[PDB]
């Protein structure tokens, strides 16, 4: 019928056309606003307040590696190894001498919690001989802890076995009150820190590297946010449930069309022309509010503090609030001068796609090369991680000279590394900045001049 | 009429073309070329007097961080703190016993001004308990000064209160006297130094930075400038009166052709028929005029020592003379040649703005996104500035391997944030090096190709 | 004949459209898919082991720098040298007594190895006289020993003599156990350090810096991967011999169109004609083939302990790997969408080879230029090869600051050489980023549009 | 005559079309190509030679700051100051007993010149009281010597006065002989240093910086070169007076066309048709000769020894060996595919430098800005010579993170200059990186396109 065509030309029309016809002003529209700014706002708040909590963590942390580790200035996290066996000693005995007379040098509340627990991880049967190259080694780990209470040779006398070693590791922990909390006139949050230094031997390379770690679980002593979030979660639930019923219109008035092509014999057109009728957007807005309602509940979660993980939370609501933000470019589209510049992106996005994995075979190229052929002799191609990070700052220009200089130096240590190291940098970077991207410059010029002209 | 028709001609024409006709030599011309110069030769000479002046001051400072700070080397003026309860003690008694034999120790003629007023800040019911997780804590705040004269237990037996302390602030002045303007051979500017020193305890995380703050209020003791300074005031505020009388000519020859297009019956053009007809650099100009005028009564203010801001006035000085050196643009347009390469710029500047709205939207998208997720893991992601200025540092190009560096090193915390950083920063430096960058040079060449071709 | 020209028809046919017509499903395809999976499995499993061994050298060396060396503290390997008599003294003894009593002192079992010859080199007949000029000086080099045993005066009394010195060189060795390999289950590796320590004194400045090299040497105390070498021996093998079989088909039928141009008199064409017939990627399959099992069989040498050379083996399975992935563009190009994108490289190669000639000309006259004027007041512009890694990471931009702070701060010595230094690299860097590099996008545009319209 | 415009086919055709008519084998060709060889093989061999000279002077200079100067590690040139009057007292005597034993504490045969003259300078009368702000300066200097000689109280007893003081200043020499010439088998060269140490407090802030610069003089004591330079003279002198025959033919051979524009009534065309007559490439030639026979005798002074100047010899040599590889080009553009290619330069040069002024306004109008304004709170806009390096190295990209982060850190002082901070560099970044540098990409490919076409 002529009849069902018309109802395509109703779904066809953009929601600004729609205002002279039927006279109904969008609400949908406003919908959308609102949910921009709504989220975007949740997204500030929350950040905020993860700014004061990390920030209390990182320099308490700090205050414990000047307060618990010998001989420490910052800047010296990574390379700061005891390399003698008094240095050792004196480092542990430093440790725990200034864990016990720890309220007199702290600089806070730090009080104790019922505690030091020191132990060190020898093998079951550590043979070995150099002077004889026989040996019999058991992997069997024997733990052999001792214990220390706060208020000597209880805690001294204790004697390493240097010839088999794993880890000496110390636990403890600290609770302390967070003091910024009054200040904001709410109720406060006790931190409780969970303090390991660890002496670690795995390699046995004769460096034995230090590191202390912390960890901290918040639990409440003796609102406007909370109104705010389930706003949050009630609008945007609602626009699910709105753009699920424009997806149940889609597919819905998808079956018309395919009856109207067996009555007109329309062949039966394959994947494009289905493809055609359905969306553009309202996918990116559904997954929106999916991920937008998710990252609520466990923010809900977080801050009534049972809690334990800030990682899927943070990751969630950042996502969401992307996606929303790209959103915003369907409403610049309405507009015919934008509508130009935006169909030049999807002119462009196939062929820029297929050019794309031409880039990135040769890319893998140069990376499983450089990797094994230069990783002993460098400090930036350790492994391939390093190794695709460092090559893809060469393509736009990032750390040139200190690469060409690492390999200066050292003169790797033979003529013939050195000659392959000067051959492979300028064959890779005069390959993709003058060709490849060149090839980029050209393929948009040429779907913008192929979008303009008719 | 056929003659108002006439009055257009006049204004319409070129200042160049109107030699030949009525033989009237420009002056007005080389009233802005005069104002070019005079304007710049006052920039200069003005800001080599500053330069002279900060550089004492910045010595200076440096010089009291190595008298009155324990163990300061270059290089440490934020990772600088006390840790312990003793080096804190040690810090503040070594400040004031290197204030007190100041004469001896210094290298120049530092004299006192009639003095030390130590002061600590403390709670006035400060009880904290976390073996009890209970608490009083009133936030009034108890001032407890003491006083210091120069020519012991009278300044000794000072004890802090570890468990309610919020500032440890040290208050003095001293007075010194420049000695190179008597090279100079005029009036000597004595100087009065507003030395702060300060321990602060803010956050209470067990870290107390150290820090010293300085603050001057110059002062005499027992020309070409002025003259030059009366000259720029008068040329420029002449300048301001002549092109008021040319916007007087603009907004009075309007009328006669929107009455002209009511007897032609013109049909009552929109705005863009009456934007064409007034001017295009004349608010240039006139803004220009406002703001030197404002800026050098600022510097006669300034340098007859009644100053008190040095912000004002060079901020007004440097934007007027930059608005002066880019109305020289204006007379390279009558050349043809150059005519051509300047109506690229504005036949280009409506669609690069129409595509910098699509570009801010993305790119808003990615600060709100990054700032949240690796904001507790990466140091360059701290607050929102810090990320804004870090995205647009890479979409040149500057500093792309510290930051794949810093999240290669500790691993985030978890396998999810580094595996959501690569997908982070890969898909954000693919996007906007090779896609949006092409865009604006597709944008530039079809703009130049329009301009060229009719 | 017309049927010699059916032997073209299927030689120059794809392999892709020969499944319809004569029905020989492709397994030279496949036997190109597994040389692609096997060889990089190869290349990763091999990659994996020398980090595991490279490590335990490069930490082991760290911790002999520590051991060995008078007031070592990372990041001062270059600049590191005795000054004084009594320094290079305390050196030498400081080395020895952290021997003698080395099991204590270490953390590890770094047994002896039956020990420690120390020696200093001098002048046969230095006689230097600066207070008369006069001189007779015998350039024989007298080597002078001396032995240590490891369980005072014996090694104590030692004699330098400053006024004729070259070289004071410390051998001994070290033999430990990896204990990593126990926990891979499976026979350990035993290494053997050779320590050298040498003061050198070679250009005689008054500077002897410090510096110390080890070398190791695996053998074996007291599978799966050889049966995956012998594999990727096999198949690439197979592939060598089936495309060698290509390649006769080429050089054979090539004689029967110069027979048939001479039946048909085709004038006896020049070089291009029967260059347009053979192959154009099998030539880099073959050379992939050599590559692959001159590596590998040089691999089985390494991991059978009979190894002597990490380097070989290194760049031959390195390269090998590089050209196996250029080797997967070809199967993208039997699409057309694809055909048309590589084919913008082929069209755009021959032309920018063309300008790479022009570029290298005036590259290599900034370089002689830069060197001899900027090399004894610069300190990136030392050697030519420097030269030419700075110019060249300054084409695209990497360390613009860093060089004109390094001409800035000492002012060269003169003014002549600032003002040279501003105007050289003012109009290299405005030479190279805006006119060149801009004829490279015009080079490959051009060539996009020539394959593009007809 | 139809004879004279037969005198211009000669001159006007190419060098390579000439040996078909005249049968005359180039032989000044042969000249130009052996004049490059030869002038950079001179190059090299110069360069290198004062490689071994420079290092030399650099390595022991380092050695001086070691022995001479209070607690001296490297990487402290500029920051390193004396700040009590103690540490300024124990800087001179530590210098000077560092001194009168040398020979057992340096590491060479360092010995006397016949000897240390320190002194100190003060001004005449001054009078300075702050406790007064009277004074009476008399700006005469005093000069104040002491003589020391090598083998207490006559150097002891020494006085300063810090109430007037301008510099301290050690004057001594030391001669050594290098050693390297002796291994080179050859006539040594005895250096001869001037040791300069210098206690500054030329500014009087309180502060007193230390530095050492020392100075040679080099004198002997008890070939191919100077052949090669004769050699590189004479060629070179023959390549000078064979082209000015060849501009002897240009200035007459124009004569008898303007005689030929008289009878034909030519009308006395203006400046572009006389102007493309003579040449293109000789001018550079002979520039080329000038300056590469000045570079060489000012060379025969240097290694005769009486040599005084390293700059000018060095700056002559460069700029000659530049201009001799720019003249390589113009064999390239006898052949046609390297002749379009170089034609796109010629017909690009124009409109980059009509462009190149418009960019140089804006430009210097964002240096005179920056300067003033963010000069007291940058540290890399100290000058203009700075502000100029550092945008300049902002328009490529170099380091705009750490400009960020300077005025992101302390936040200028006050919020006026960081929210100008944030709006100066984003406008310049995005104006000079978007717009312009893709104006130089259209102007490139558009005239390009205008060689390629027609
Ligand atoms: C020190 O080494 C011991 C091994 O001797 C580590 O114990 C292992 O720890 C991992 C994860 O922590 C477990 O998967 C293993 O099961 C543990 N082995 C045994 C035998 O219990 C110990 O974790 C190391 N110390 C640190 C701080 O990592
Ligand atoms: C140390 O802390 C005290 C608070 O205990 C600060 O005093 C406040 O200072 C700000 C601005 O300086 C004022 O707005 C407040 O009104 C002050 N509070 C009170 C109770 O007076 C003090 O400024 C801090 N010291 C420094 C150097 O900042
Ligand atoms: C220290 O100097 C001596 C020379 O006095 C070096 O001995 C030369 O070493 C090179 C290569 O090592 C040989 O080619 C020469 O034949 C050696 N000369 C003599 C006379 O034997 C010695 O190598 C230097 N020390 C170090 C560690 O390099
Ligand atoms: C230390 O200061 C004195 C000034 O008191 C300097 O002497 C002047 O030096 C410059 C150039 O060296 C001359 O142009 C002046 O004529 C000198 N003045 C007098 C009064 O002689 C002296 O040079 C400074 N020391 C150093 C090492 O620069
Ligand atoms: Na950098």
């Amino acid at each position: 019928e002529e009849d069902l065509r018309r109802r395509l030309k109703y779904f066809f029309m953009s929601p600004c056309d729609k205002f002279r016809a039927k006279g109904r002003k969008p609400c949908k529209l406003m919908l959308q606003v609102v949910k921009i700014l709504v989220v975007t706002v949740q997204l500030i708040l929350f950040g905020l307040s993860n700014q004061l909590v990390v920030t209390f963590r990182e320099e308490n942390t700090i205050a414990f590696r000047h307060l618990f580790l010998l001989g420490y200035s910052d800047g010296s996290d990574d390379t700061f190894a005891a390399y003698t066996q008094e240095q050792l000693y004196q480092a542990i005995f430093y440790a725990v001498d200034q864990y016990l007379i720890l309220p007199e040098i702290s600089l806070g509340r730090y009080a104790y919690v019922r505690a030091l627990a020191l132990c060190q991880r020898y093998y079951h049967r550590g043979h070995v001989d150099p002077a004889n190259d026989t040996f019999d080694i058991d992997p069997r780990v024997v733990t052999d802890c001792i214990q220390v209470d706060p208020p000597s040779a209880s805690y001294k006398n204790l004697t390493l076995k240097f010839h088999k070693l794993i880890n000496v590791t110390i636990h403890f922990q600290l609770k302390t009150i967070n003091l910024q909390s009054l200040i904001n006139n709410e109720i406060p949050d006790c931190y409780t820190f969970s303090i390991l230094i660890t002496f670690d031997n795995k390699a046995h390379s004769g460096r034995i590297p230090i590191r202390l770690e912390t960890k901290t679980h918040i639990q409440e002593c003796k609102s406007f946010r909370l109104l705010f979030d389930v706003v949050v979660i009630l609008t945007c639930s609602l626009s699910f449930l709105l753009c699920a019923r424009s997806l149940l219109r889609g597919f819905l008035l998808q079956n018309e069309f395919v009856v109207f092509m067996w009555r007109r014999r329309g062949r039966e057109i394959s994947l494009w022309e289905r493809l055609e009728f359905v969306n553009g957007w309202y996918i990116l807005l559904v997954t929106s509010d999916v991920l937008t309602i998710s990252g609520t509940v466990m923010k809900i979660g977080i801050e009534a503090k049972n809690l334990a993980s800030y990682d899927v939370c943070s990751i969630l609501l950042g996502t969401s609030t992307l996606l929303v933000w790209v959103g915003v470019i369907r409403y610049l589209t309405f507009f015919h001068k934008y509508n130009i510049l935006i169909a030049t992106l999807r002119v462009a996005l196939p062929s820029v796609m297929r050019f794309c994995c031409c880039v990135a075979v040769i890319y893998l190229g140069y990376c499983f090369c450089g990797w094994i052929v230069l990783g002993p002799y460098h400090v930036k191609f350790r492994s391939l991680s390093m190794v695709s990070e460092c090559l893809f700052s060469l393509i736009n220009g990032d750390d040139m000279f200190v690469t060409f200089a690492a390999m200066q130096a050292q003169q790797g240590h033979s003529s013939l590394v050195w000659l392959f190291s000067q051959l492979y940098l300028y064959s890779f970077i005069s390959l993709f900045i003058y060709m490849v991207l060149s090839l980029f410059i050209a393929l948009i010029t040429g779907a913008y001049d192929t979008i303009k002209h008719p």
